[PDB]
Order: C-alpha cells, then structure tokens, then sequence
C-alpha cells in the first residue's frame, strides 16, 4: 500500500519490484515526489535527471511515459512515450546516455495525466531501436524485448490542463 500501487503505476505500468537506486527527478527547482501535481507551464523544458548505482561499469535506461493518453478514462493511446534516454552510466544522469527519443514536454487536454519516469539496469551496453511513433508504447513489453527486467526506481508527478 504505497504510492505507486495505489496510483495503480505498479499495475496499469508496471510490474511489482523493489526501489533499489537513485532517481531524481527535478523541473527547475522542484523535486519531482510521487503524486506532485505541475502544471505544463512548469515542464516545458526536460528535467535534471540524476541516477544513482553501485558498480561503475552498469548502464542504465530512462523511461519517460504518460498511461492515461488521451484520457484516464479511455486510454487507448496508452502508452505515451515522452522521453527515451539509454546507456546512462551508473551515477551520473540523462546528460551522460545516449538520447533515443528526446523529450517532448506533456501538454494534457482531457483529466489527471499520471507521468511517469522508470528506471532500467540493462545487461550490457546495448542498442535500442526507436519506436516508430510515440503512442501505444508499452514498457512492460519494451523491457522484456531488450532484457532490461524489473525496474530499479520509478516516480511519477500528475498533469492536467490549466485551463
């Protein structure tokens, strides 16, 4: 019973797992903290992403997605993929992997729009393939494509328009 079951990320996005590194989310100078509403105006531009680890030599990959597109109740554009960074060294941040799909800032025109961020340790240093489009990703699938496993951290903040 915490907040990324009760939210239902662990669920409509991913699968049970155990937080184990560092994810800081930050949009200028707000922290990213589950459950945080911002307003679009507010994430315009990418956030200052900094992850955590323990063996220098492990990479890791950002997952940005948004689960409730075009609206919580009937997401059948589900998932929006916002964000794809890859090969992000252990310790660091997205400003040291590899940007795949660069972020594109969520502007939501219908309801509470979960955003989601999630963290993958992968195998190896690996390519990753860009999805053609952004909608109908699916990170469950995504992770068992390219054996990224379970999540090792994830976050979220709600969007909703302002107007």
């Amino acid at each position: 019973r915490d907040p990324l079951i009760v939210s239902r990320v662990v669920g409509d996005v991913l699968d049970p797992f155990n937080r184990s590194i560092t994810l800081k989310v930050t949009y200028g100078q707000r922290e990213v903290t589950n459950g945080l509403n911002l307003r679009p105006s507010q994430v315009q531009n990418k956030p200052r992403v900094e992850i955590g680890g323990e063996d220098l030599r492990n990479f890791y990959t950002l997952v940005m997605v948004d689960p409730d597109v075009p609206s919580p109740s009937n997401p059948h554009l589900r998932e929006y993929l916002h964000w794809l960074v890859t090969d992000i060294p252990a310790t660091t941040g997205t400003t040291f992997g590899n940007e795949i799909v660069s972020y594109e800032n969520p502007s939501p025109t219908a309801g509470i729009h979960r955003v989601v961020f999630i963290l993958f340790r992968q195998l190896g240093r690996q390519t990753v393939y860009a999805p053609g489009w952004r909608q109908n990703f699916n990170t469950r699938e995504f992770a068992e494509i390219y054996n990224l496993g379970l999540p090792v951290a994830a976050v979220f903040y709600n969007s909703q328009r302002e107007s």
